[PDB]
């Protein structure tokens, strides 16, 4: 019953500061423009201890499966090769990505009927809000 309130199909409904977050991460112009247009659907499922998060969009379909606290290799939608660890901290899914001596964190939280995604790199934060599909 780990992650129950996250499981489902979610659709992006608002974004703030994502272009700047992507700039901070190092994403180039053309990828920022096309990625920034996307309205992904995020599909979260759990089977035993394994959590799967899929994102589907016209930019780039992704899928990660993981066990909380157990590092895995991830190729991000912007083509970074990162080492990721996802944990639950006080009901918040915390997804840390390490690459080339850098770090970024993606937090996912249930707030009312929304799933709120906060992406932080150095001093730059982007907030992306999803609704049930
Ligand atoms: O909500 C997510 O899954 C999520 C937020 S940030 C991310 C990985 O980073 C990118 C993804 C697409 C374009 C540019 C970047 Cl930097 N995934």
């Amino acid at each position: 019953h780990m992650c129950d309130a996250f499981v489902g199909t979610w659709k992006l409904v608002s974004s703030e500061n994502f272009d700047d977050y992507m700039k901070e991460v190092g994403v180039g112009f053309a990828t920022r423009k096309v990625a920034g247009m996307a309205k992904p659907n995020m599909i979260i499922s759990v089977n035993g201890d394994v959590i799967t998060i899929k994102s589907e969009s016209t930019f780039k379909n992704t899928e990660i499966s993981f066990i909380l606290g157990q590092e895995f290799d991830e190729v991000t939608a912007d083509d970074r090769k990162v080492k990721s660890t996802i944990t639950l901290d006080g009901g918040v899914l915390v997804h840390v990505q390490k690459w080339d001596g850098k770090s970024t964190t993606i937090k996912r939280k249930r707030e009312d009927d929304k799933l709120v995604v906060e992406c932080v790199m150095k001093g730059v934060t982007s907030t992306r809000v999803y609704e049930r599909a």
